[PDB]
């Protein structure tokens, strides 16, 4: 249904760019700390943002600190934890805050329930919890069910499944509303949104980008509502390089 992306926009057009990180700008790794965005890709992203009035943001499930570590030394506008954290063009940060008791109780519950599922990792993000199972995919069901119970008992929380992960996020947080928040602010406002992603959390973004008359690009295999598809992360790199130097 999605058609292959074989054209690259002009460098100085009227576009606003949104990129996912893991699986879109950097190749998937067995461990999150092994992920690297090549320095030339970061330079190309900086040049694209510069020629489009700075209207380029990184929309990711990572925390903003890890996004800063990955994009160092560059400091882009950011949306982390699927939108629960954001940083606009002026550097102002917006953080969704959960009650302290909810965070404490949910963290304790997950830590205790994790013992009977070896190889799974619990990553606490302040206002979210990621359950990784790449080292032991057989627990994928269990974690899922477990998360489904948490969201049942704490209505403040919603589910976000993803590649080798089950995340529990604040309800109402999604990449679509993060892109929406960016698109009503300068310098993104007035430009055509472009969003490149690869996972389920990105579909929301795709939706809001399609309704706005923008360009949605899916990376990798799988069904999608994005209008365009790129085969792999190196193809995203080639696409970016073609934008910068046709
Ligand atoms: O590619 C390396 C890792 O990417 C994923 O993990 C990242 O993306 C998740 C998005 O939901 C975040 O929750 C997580 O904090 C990031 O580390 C993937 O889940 C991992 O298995 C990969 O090792
Ligand atoms: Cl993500
Ligand atoms: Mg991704």
């Amino acid at each position: 249904m999605a058609e292959p992306l074989t054209v690259s926009p002009e460098l100085t057009a009227n576009y606003a760019y949104f990129f996912d990180l893991d699986g879109t700008l950097a190749e998937i790794k067995p461990h999150p700390d092994q992920v690297v965005v090549p320095h030339k890709i970061l330079q190309l992203l900086d040049r694209l943002a510069a020629h489009n009035a700075g209207a380029l943001a990184l929309i990711s499930g990572r925390s903003m600190t890890e996004l800063d570590a990955l994009a160092k030394p560059f400091r882009f506008p950011l949306a982390g934890v699927h939108g629960a954290e954001r940083r606009d063009i002026n550097g102002k940060t917006h953080i969704v805050r959960l009650p302290e008791a909810v965070v404490r109780e949910v963290e304790a519950l997950l830590r205790s329930t994790l013992v009977a599922l070896p190889g799974t990792e619990l990553e606490s993000k302040g206002m979210a919890f990621a359950l990784h199972y790449r080292q032991a995919p057989e627990h994928e069901a269990a974690l899922l069910a477990l998360a489904q119970h948490v969201t049942q008992h704490w209505p403040q929380l919603a589910l976000q499944l993803g590649k080798c992960v089950v995340e529990i996020k604040p309800k109402g947080t999604n990449k679509g509303e993060a892109i929406a928040a960016f698109m009503q602010e300068a310098p993104f406002a007035g430009r055509i949104p472009v969003f490149v992603g690869d996972d389920l959390t990105d579909e929301a973004g795709f939706g809001v980008v399609n309704h706005a008359g923008g360009i949605s690009v899916k990376v990798g295999v799988g069904a999608t509502q994005a209008a365009w598809r790129l085969e792999s992360v190196p193809d995203v790199w080639r696409w970016l390089e073609q934008i910068n130097y046709p």
